[PDB]
């Protein structure tokens, strides 16, 4: 009961770390619409979980956004939470083998969406004081190998969320980031099976948390619920679930020439 | 139930924040043990809440925390979660007002004794794959005026924390921490009545935040379940607990001259 | 004779901040070029400036820069630093009243700007063992009211620097940042002249700062001439120059309702 | 003649980062106080460097600190810097296998030294607008492995750069902190003969580093030079002289259990 009747839209919610942030909110009792680009996961997923349905949207195409929540308020009567989870990681690239036009395209998608979906969402989360949650990455503040573009628009999301948390904080919405690590999801079994050597991709993944294994969906859900729910004098901050990645020495490579 | 069948003990637990980390707690199903050097809030709290007793124990003094310890175990039969909250904040010190011997009682109090207590749980934390929760400060890691012998110990139980993390995640336990910012409990109330204007210090302490308002120690005690019952892939984190406190340009003093 | 015999390329640079970078730059021995959308101040700092050479590009035309960097390797020989500080803030902008398309553009000339010579860059810097040097902002990292759009360029170019350091280090490439606070240039100048009481605007910044003053141009410029001739241990940073205005509580906005 | 015409004393400067500080410095035209607890290479480096000077002064011993100060005054008419480089960090050591009494020690070494010069030296640094520049580590900010007590000082260091810059901003005072990573020094050639295999913990510590080596001292000695002579807008920074260990993913440790 701990976020009963209220209303939460997440985008890409058919599969992976969105389709558990959707299952979590269900569970703590909200009603949940779930925005994803893909019928498959998001269809199903509606029929399977009471209090969830499924709405067609592409975060990039904005009509489709401004029906997301236009049918979100017809069906549901308030929002109280929008949780930005959308987005792309593409596979290893070169620096040298990125181009402005994939960078832009990537920052539409990983960005944008993120912008329009709260822009058009805050009008009705001021009325109920609700919250904002976005998906950024641990790579954003710690940089990443083989990755400018993505980790661009991570680093892009957080400060996004720590500018808006300052605008809506007099109007009392809170806005708020999750910063992801390894989380075991479809889009990482993807990556690695691109790898010449996939087994070896997933244990060196696996292997950069000091907990010495990947995260799960249900645990960025469960963070998500709590900045929803219980987080009251929370804004602007970034809510690390890494396994703590971050901490301490690792490999990154006369000892001093 | 989020925490049921656990056992925690909170430090300081008597007033303030770790009050409201005890009846966080309880109301998550646990035991708690409310240890406090004095009597009056703790006691008074044990016969308020079925599932919390007091301890009286004095976290700089090892042979308290020890008998902490061993109680806890005799009466409850496992320790699942310690939250290290005791700890002082000194009025305002100028730097030149401060001394060695000064400095090394706050440590003392402050980073020693969540040293010991830790140490001494940690044992029975790894039995039952409990975690560690240290209470530390936004000021740790942004710095305060006046306070440079507080401000190190923050600094210190941070770093801390984030090395134990290290150190224990091969055994299974998270340790984490919370850095309040400006939070009203009884401390804060008695530090603004030693001030010219305790109003207008009050005013001041709400005004540093975007939210207009200090926190409450409830905001901090959710936080605190949060971090042991739900945050199973957060080891080693900082945990905000500020209203935006550390966000955006403030009032902190030719224009280049 | 610090950085003697080099050859730098300094975005924006005809005034404000990117002049005191060229002005340092020549200081240390360097010869210099000076880019700028804008003929008027770049001309004058060629004539001035024994060592420093002006062309007229905008860094948001691709091939004005790709003709920026083989004019310097045609008239100069080699490329051992590129300085990316052209970029704008908008005067302030209520989040509501910003557009995803104004939101491109200044991404396309704060984000995508330093990526494009950069990349044309790098080749060149390859042979040389130099370095970049991004120009980002303070409130990338901590946020700033009504600007939601710039500060995302911000944590956008922070981000990236640390994702290029990673993959320049093998290289022998390093890549870092300098993240100025308020720094009195004529950007700022504008920027207060827009507000309703322009002196009361600049006091307010002076005082966001601990050190109560706004940094100077010539303050950005050494920090870039350290980087590039000095820092030979450090990739991926963000080098602040702030004035402290990061640290400590300040203005932000019953006691905790 | 960055530096010409100033004092400063360095605390540690007999040897390792120290010495490299040291060396720096009286290369910039300044005149240089070499302290250091141990006379064989402090003495040497006396007779070798015009400009550079030795006092015997174990900064844990207060009233060598006090001799410390007082002579420099005597001999040199003022103070313009203080390093505060002086300390240790042990072999690792397992959480367990640390005591309180072992802390405390660590704590008056790596701490309370920078502590008790830095109050003698102020009065000094107020009249001439000087500059504290305190060594910490990256491993106070991301944590280490086996080594609770260190990182708990490195991170007190850090927090306490941040609270007295503040206070010391009216006054003119800059106080700035370096963080080195992984420096090859006699000190880390000392920790890696204790190790099994100690051609293994010193490639470890080079890969650490995504620029494939570990720092020199000299690396460090220019920084100091930068915070001291050129920084005139930095105050409560952290300096990183890391070669990028902190950035991306690294070995730290079904795929999410
Ligand atoms: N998995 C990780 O380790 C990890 C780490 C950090 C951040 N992230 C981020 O978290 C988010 C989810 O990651 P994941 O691993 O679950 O990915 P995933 O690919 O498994 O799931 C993403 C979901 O979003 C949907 N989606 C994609 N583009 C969309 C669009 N234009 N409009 C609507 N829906 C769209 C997909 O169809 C899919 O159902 C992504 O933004 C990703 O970048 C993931
Ligand atoms: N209130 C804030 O804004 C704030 C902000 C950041 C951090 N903190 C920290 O949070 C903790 C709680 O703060 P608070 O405002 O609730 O303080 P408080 O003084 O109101 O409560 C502290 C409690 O700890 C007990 N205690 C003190 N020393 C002890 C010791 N040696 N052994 C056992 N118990 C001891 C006290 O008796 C009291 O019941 C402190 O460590 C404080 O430094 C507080
Ligand atoms: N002044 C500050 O306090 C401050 C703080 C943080 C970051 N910054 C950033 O530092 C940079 C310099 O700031 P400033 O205050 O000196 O600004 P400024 O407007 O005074 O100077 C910017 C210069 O860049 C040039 N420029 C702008 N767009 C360009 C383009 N498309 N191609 C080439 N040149 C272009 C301008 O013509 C001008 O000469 C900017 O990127 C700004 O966002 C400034
Ligand atoms: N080497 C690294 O990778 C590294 C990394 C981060 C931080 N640090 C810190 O930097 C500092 C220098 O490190 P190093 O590797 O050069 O060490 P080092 O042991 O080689 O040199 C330390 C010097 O300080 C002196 N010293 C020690 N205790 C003293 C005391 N009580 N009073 C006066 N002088 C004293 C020693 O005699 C020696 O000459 C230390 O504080 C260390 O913790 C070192
Ligand atoms: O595909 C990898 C993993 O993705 C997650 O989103 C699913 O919940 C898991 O069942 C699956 O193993
Ligand atoms: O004393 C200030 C505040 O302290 C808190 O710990 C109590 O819960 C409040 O009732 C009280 O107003
Ligand atoms: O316009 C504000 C300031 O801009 C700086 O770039 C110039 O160097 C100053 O002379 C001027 O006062
Ligand atoms: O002992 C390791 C290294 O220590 C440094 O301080 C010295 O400058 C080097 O010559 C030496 O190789
Ligand atoms: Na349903
Ligand atoms: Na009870
Ligand atoms: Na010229
Ligand atoms: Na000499």
């Amino acid at each position: 009961t701990r976020y009963a009747g209220k209303v939460v839209v997440v985008t890409g919610g058919g599969r992976g770390i969105g389709a558990g942030i959707v299952r979590a909110f269900v569970n703590s009792g909200a009603r949940v619409v779930i925005c994803d680009k893909d019928e498959s996961g998001g269809r199903a997923l509606e029929q399977e979980l009471p209090g969830a349905v499924f709405i067609l949207c592409d975060v990039t195409q904005e009509d489709d956004v401004k029906t997301l929540v236009s049918e979100t308020i017809r069906r549901f009567g308030r929002l109280d939470c929008v949780v930005n989870n959308a987005g792309h990681h593409p596979p290893p690239q070169r620096p040298e083998e990125t181009s402005a036009q994939g960078f832009r395209q990537l920052l539409e998608l990983n960005l944008l969406g993120t912008y329009t979906l709260t822009k058009l969402a805050l009008p009705y989360l001021r009325k109920s004081q609700g919250n904002v949650i976005n998906i950024s990455s641990l790579v954003g503040a710690i940089g990443q190998a083989q990755a400018v573009p993505y980790v661009a628009t991570a680093g892009a999301v957080t400060a996004m969320t720590k500018a808006l948390a300052l605008d809506e904080s007099p109007y009392g919405v809170r806005v708020n980031c999750i910063s992801p690590g390894n989380i075991w999801t479809p889009l990482w079994e993807e990556l690695a099976a691109l790898m010449p050597d996939p087994r070896a991709s997933i244990r060196e993944g696996m292997l950069a948390q000091p907990l010495g294994r990947m995260g799960q969906p249900a645990e960025v859900g469960a963070a998500a619920v709590f900045l929803a729910s219980e987080a009251n004098f929370c804004t602007g901050i970034e809510l690390l679930v890494t396994g703590g990645a971050e901490l301490g020495y690792g490999c990154k490579a006369a000892p001093d020439i």
